[PDB]
């Protein structure tokens, strides 16, 4: 049944206009978010709801496990998008505990499609393998895995041309890395803030056009 979803939208628009009959028109004639959310698809992560915005505020991309690639023309044109056109003053790059895509790359069962999306976590896992065995329960090698995944896909939007060319320009730029906890709430800073060009490895370092 949809009719549910389209008589819950009819009267969250009436709701608001109730409290602000101009609440819609005024946010249709123009877009400045601030933030770009990066994060998973998972239902249990909406990005509004976590960081208590509205409409308007976030410019979103979600995707399974919150993956940044460097030949993915789909979440580089959000972020080229909104570094470029909209000037975004922080990326917010949100993976979340428990995460399935992040769990099934640390199993071997064949899930598709989606096998070949994930397999940059494969990588991490394999990269960090030395200490993900060190961690005695998988609940605990998924979550730290989750977190390095964050780190990671931090470290790719930093690396990009786009961001690089942004901070070339003078533009203030932040990339930030959280984590949100499915279990209780609360969505957590990993502290990987990267706002520079003089925080990159120099192999990533491009010069400008
Ligand atoms: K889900
Ligand atoms: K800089
Ligand atoms: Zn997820």
């Amino acid at each position: 049944a949809l009719q549910q979803l389209f008589e819950n939208n009819v009267r969250w628009a009436e709701a608001i206009k109730q409290e602000d009959p101009d609440f819609f028109a005024k946010l249709a004639r123009q877009q400045t978010p601030e933030y770009l959310w990066i994060g998973c698809s998972d239902a249990r992560v909406p990005a509004n709801e976590i960081v208590g915005m509205l409409p308007g505020d976030l410019f979103v991309h979600r995707n399974v496990a919150n993956v940044v690639l460097h030949t993915d023309l789909n979440c580089l044109s959000v972020i080229q998008f909104a570094v470029d056109v909209l000037k975004v003053k922080h990326i917010l790059v949100t993976g979340h505990y428990g995460c399935g895509g992040v769990r099934a790359s640390l199993h071997n069962d064949q899930l598709g499609l989606i096998d070949g999306w994930l397999r940059s976590i494969r990588d991490l896992a394999y990269e960090y393998r030395e200490h993900l065995e060190q961690l005695p329960t998988e609940e605990e090698r998924v979550d730290r895995l989750c977190e390095l995944n964050v780190i990671q896909q931090v470290a790719n939007v930093s690396h990009t041309s786009i961001v690089q060319n942004a901070w070339h320009r003078g533009q203030s730029l932040s990339v930030h890395g959280c984590i949100y906890g499915i279990k209780d709430g609360l969505w957590k800073n990993l502290n990987v803030t990267v706002s520079g060009l003089d925080q990159l490895p120099p192999q990533y370092r491009l010069s400008p056009l």
